[PDB]
């Protein structure tokens, strides 16, 4: 494909490199095409960029509905979830080119809409767990969307600060991690 | 004293104009020394810049010091530390160069290792916390080095990925965070 090498290229260069590291010429010297071509689809840069967060978001979030079945309870989701989140192949690799990415674009209007848009999708899954899991008398949460935002932050902060040491020790913490917190909750 | 001088150019140089940018050259010049001189005292730029935030993370230390005073009980510590985390690094000036400089350099094992020292001094304010809440009965955690992990990188997620929304709402965010973590410990 042409539109679909493009956002393959790009991906594996915003993850290898950063978000700066990575400019158009390298893109194109490597998923060959004039830069007009990524300019139709792709309006800007941070187009392209904002383009493969949405796929990203969206390949995870099928993933682990695909993965949820093996967790019976809520509660056995939540721990699920988070532990997922530490071997994905999906959206968390790109965390360090998000955290560049919104230092060098913050001062436009059109950013704290589109990253405010995959706020949304990125806390839902964590949404549904503690809703369902309200209606399913797992516990009792007043404010579902303010524990899910803090939630999801708290567990992409584990995932993205821990990169460097054993994977196993990091799913240890992070049980940890959701067994503290859910004891929190109720 | 040259290297301090050579240091505080250093600091200031990478907040003006970011990590990449700046030039040995230009901190040679500017603190009066030599290729030679900096050479000698740090090795390289990476170096510097790491030198530059041993100092930081010390003055951060100071800063905790005096200010922890405010806070009776360690569970107050813990709030306070979480929300300061949160408030100042709005403010931070090297912010920026510092997430420049890591998504960049966390591929070396030479960087990252020294990096770990820093990030180490910073979870080390949870250590105490933690361990003098046990010895004072504020609660009873059993695995403080595992707590203290993870507490400080669930509060550098919501610090960091939390950005677009308004400050005010962050800031109730990170307190219901440590409400529920202090809670889950009991
Ligand atoms: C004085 C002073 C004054 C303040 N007002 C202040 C305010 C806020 C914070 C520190 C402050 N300090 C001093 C602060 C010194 C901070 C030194 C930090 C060193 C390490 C960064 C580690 N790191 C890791 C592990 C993993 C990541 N994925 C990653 C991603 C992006 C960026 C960094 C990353």
């Amino acid at each position: 494909n042409l539109k679909d090498k493009i956002l393959g290229v790009a991906k594996e260069l915003f993850i290898k490199n950063g978000y700066n590291a990575t400019t158009t010429g390298e893109i194109v010297k490597l998923s060959e095409s004039s830069k007009g071509n990524l300019y139709y689809h792709f309006k800007t840069k941070e187009n392209l960029f904002l383009e493969i967060l949405n796929i990203e978001e969206s390949k995870w979030q099928e993933q682990w509905k695909k993965e949820q079945i093996k967790a019976k309870t809520n509660r056995e989701k939540f721990y699920l979830y988070n532990e997922l989140s530490l071997t994905t192949e999906y959206y968390y690799p790109l965390q360090n080119a998000i955290i560049e990415f919104y230092t060098e674009y913050y001062k436009t209007n059109s950013i704290n809409e589109k990253m405010n848009k995959l706020e949304n999708k990125y806390i839902d899954a964590y949404h549904v767990i503690f809703k369902e899991g309200n209606l399913n008398g797992e516990w009792s949460i007043n404010d579902v969307n303010a524990v899910s935002k803090i939630a999801a932050n708290a567990v992409n902060g584990i995932v993205t600060f821990t990169h460097e040491q054993n994977i196993n020790e990091r799913i240890k913490l992070m049980n940890k991690f959701s067994q503290i917190f859910l004891n929190g909750l109720s």
